[PDB]
């Protein structure tokens, strides 16, 4: 989509975030899992430098993100707090989508 709204729907103000009250938002429309970006942008965009064209790259540095995974409980779910790096898709260098937590 663009860079400005890939921050609406994954970069956050809060490490300690209450993605079980958040879900109920359309954004997150009572989402089964989903992971957040606690950064400032520019760190962020930093990932993408170089990209041009779509394609995922793996974050260079740890970052504060969280994984909501709902229970068996509807809508309800466990926080998973994690700091690692992240894969972000990113186009005219700038990341659009996130790909997911995983790397070694």
């Amino acid at each position: 989509q663009d860079w400005l709204t890939f921050q609406k729907k994954h970069i956050t103000n809060t490490r300690d975030v209450d993605c079980d009250n958040i879900m109920s938002t359309n954004l997150f429309h009572c989402k089964d899992k989903n992971t957040f970006i606690y950064s400032r942008p520019e760190p962020v965009k930093a990932i993408c430098k170089g990209i041009i064209a779509s394609k995922n790259v793996l974050t260079t540095s740890e970052f504060y993100l969280s994984d909501c995974n709902v229970t068996s409980r509807p809508c309800k779910y466990k926080l998973k707090k994690s700091t690692n790096k992240f894969a972000v898709t990113c186009e005219n260098q700038a990341p659009v989508h996130f790909v997911g937590v995983g790397s070694a």
